[PDB]
């Protein structure tokens, strides 16, 4: 069976990538996510200048997921341009940059710088419209108004087919006003749904204290907890927005939770907390067990069950 | 040692109850919450008039809690109201009554009616600003313009204390937003945080097919997906609500999560999906492992660390 997805001109090998944040802030990084079996790879949420980041501790395993306020430390946008520029390695495979500017000013300002490197390499843009661990930023995707501006002027700077990567939202009302505002700008080609589900709290019982310095404790969940959330997200936009892709993001640890993102309508997979878990030796496992449950299947394609999640 | 609540003007033999909607739709279901250890019990989210509610299957039991979409089946306020007023037995413990009209005068009619069963049993009332599986009915909790209508209406209609149970938030200006409008409304006494995660999907990925009939298969999600939001937003409002209390409930099916929800500013603990997997017979269970988890600390009552989550 063939895992190939074929999207905006490329030939991806497989729809399994990285998510953003996890495995591509360094040179280092974005080697070993090149040297895996995914299919793609993106770097960490850029900003304009580097930044280092929360204090620590800021990232905490758990045994159902994560939680993480790691707030976008990243080696700015220069060093992402350059290394798309000059250093990947698009005969393995192509390349996205996620980039997430505090203000709408900042996006436009490295989305400008982006246009020649696209022209030139191929390289896609995600646009982060929903970092939830800078103290004094909200997120973006949460004010539709807001949302509407960045689209503009992105769009409106860039020029170029790009996505966007959204938070998880949780009431129909909400799907229907994001999917009223995406529609309305057509160089958005792919949604990735979702980010972290945002601002939850653990606590040790041991100690009665919480298990991350920053903003008293509350960070962003990812893994087990986001499954259900990522495939509703996935599949309403997959439906509100039929002439976009979508990406899935949330909860895959397995070719079964890649299997049913598809399902739900995704055309490339991401994998945050299951790849920080393991390492990008994931990628060779995940790839082999779609293909177990495809040739179970009978299925020949992704093409064959994409967006075909059956209802009662 | 105690697991005694003075709140309210009432004392509670221990801090546990059902979440609404779990055990507490019919006389029968409601003589067992009354019969069990419980320190309280809530009715069931009530409507003026009666509901079947959603067709089958609209729960689905999984290995980390529950999908949803019920469609607020209740046996209509007057069945609710004559509950509070002639059955219930107020000397073995206290009575919360929910209710969700599905438009603003439907509430305000519906709380009039409780008025003098207040006055005269002390029956509380938690306004239901979250019900997400009606369709087309958004969570009212979710819009801060059409959740200040409701206060304002309920206050001025009902007139005495009461509280609401609020939909999970995730993003820190919308906590600000929230308790904005909840300041501004002195009757408003508790604050239960939080329902279920509204809108996530559930697939079977053997027949390809959603696992709930109703809203293409979208559902709140119920236990352990739901703890961290919920401690989250316990201990958000906790903060920026000082002049009320406020309730946990989500992820509790031990008195470890019953423990961290008190350290999060808890003052009572609401038991869903763990109710409905095991029965009242739970409440006798989290009453010996919170005692069990006091002991070892040294703690003799609850007020020993209620709200004394320690942050780094
Ligand atoms: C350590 C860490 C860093 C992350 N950094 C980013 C980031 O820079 N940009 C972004 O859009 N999402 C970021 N995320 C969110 C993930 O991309 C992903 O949306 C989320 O973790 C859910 O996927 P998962 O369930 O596979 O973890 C980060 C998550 C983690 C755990
Ligand atoms: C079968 C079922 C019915 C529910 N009905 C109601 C309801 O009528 N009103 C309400 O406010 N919440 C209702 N809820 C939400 C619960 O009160 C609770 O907020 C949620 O399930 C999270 O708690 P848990 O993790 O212990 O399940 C219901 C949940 C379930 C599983
Ligand atoms: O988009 C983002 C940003 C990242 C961070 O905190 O740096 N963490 C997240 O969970 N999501
Ligand atoms: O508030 C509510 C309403 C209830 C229902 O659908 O009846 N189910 C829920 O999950 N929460």
């Amino acid at each position: 069976m063939s895992l190939k997805v074929n999207i905006l001109g490329h030939e991806f090998s497989n729809p399994f990538m990285n998510a953003a944040g996890v495995l591509c802030t360094t040179e280092e990084d974005l080697r070993r996510m090149t040297e895996s079996e995914s299919g793609s790879l993106i770097g960490k949420s850029c900003t304009l200048a580097p930044r280092t980041g929360n204090p620590e501790p800021r990232y905490f395993g758990l045994p159902l997921g994560s939680i993480n306020s790691m707030g976008l430390p990243n080696l700015g946008v220069d060093f992402y341009l350059s290394y798309a520029a000059q250093t990947h390695d698009y005969s393995r495979k192509p390349l996205f940059l996620s980039m997430s500017g505090l203000s709408v000013e900042e996006s436009v300002e490295m989305v400008k710088k982006l246009v020649p490197i696209t022209k030139e390499k191929g390289t896609i843009l995600e646009l982060n419209l929903s970092a939830p661990n800078v103290p004094g930023k909200p997120q973006v995707g949460y004010d539709f108004d807001t949302t509407r501006t960045y689209l503009q002027k992105v769009s409106e700077a860039y020029g170029l087919p790009f996505g966007v990567k959204m938070p998880p939202y949780f009431d129909i009302a909400h799907f229907d006003m994001a999917a009223a505002v995406l529609n309305d700008f057509p160089l958005v080609k792919f949604i990735t749904c979702v980010n972290s589900i945002g601002n939850g709290l653990v606590i040790d019982p041991a100690n009665e204290t919480v298990v991350i310095k920053p903003k008293q404790g509350f960070g962003g969940l990812g893994g087990k907890y986001v499954l259900p959330t990522a495939l509703a997200n996935v599949n309403a936009f997959f439906r509100r927005c039929p002439d976009k892709l979508v990406f899935g993001c949330g909860g895959v640890y397995s070719g079964e939770e890649a299997f049913l993102h598809i399902l739900a309508g995704a055309s490339m997979v991401q994998v945050g907390t299951a790849l920080h878990d393991e390492g990008p030796i994931i990628f060779a496992r995940l790839n082999k067990e779609l293909q177990e449950i495809m040739t179970n299947k009978g299925y020949k394609t992704l093409d064959e069950f994409r967006g075909r999640v059956k209802t009662m």
